[PDB]
């Protein structure tokens, strides 16, 4: 099949008074880079560089963070589908 883990993670967002404190950037593609350390990330049990599969059961396509923003943040609680396998030892 496709990938080697192919592990998925299901991890809702809440976006609280400030917003959203993780951070995802890329073109095609959508991973997140920076995590709400010890905040609603951490809470919502987000990694940092994790792969982002769907939002909300809504694949991402196109080129525009924007889009993506935009699309996470229409809601105080959307889901975020990731993807990541844990260390090995």
């Amino acid at each position: 099949g496709s990938h080697m883990g192919l592990v998925q993670r299901c991890v809702i967002i809440q976006k609280d008074d400030n917003g959203f404190g993780l951070t995802v950037s890329g073109d095609n593609p959508v991973f997140v880079q920076s995590v709400k350390e010890d905040g609603a990330a951490m809470r919502a049990g987000v990694q940092t560089g994790d792969r982002i599969i769907k939002v909300n059961g809504t694949l991402v396509t196109h080129s525009n963070h924007l889009e993506v923003v935009k699309l996470i943040k229409s809601g105080s609680y959307v889901a975020l589908t990731v993807q990541g396998r844990p260390p090995g030892s």
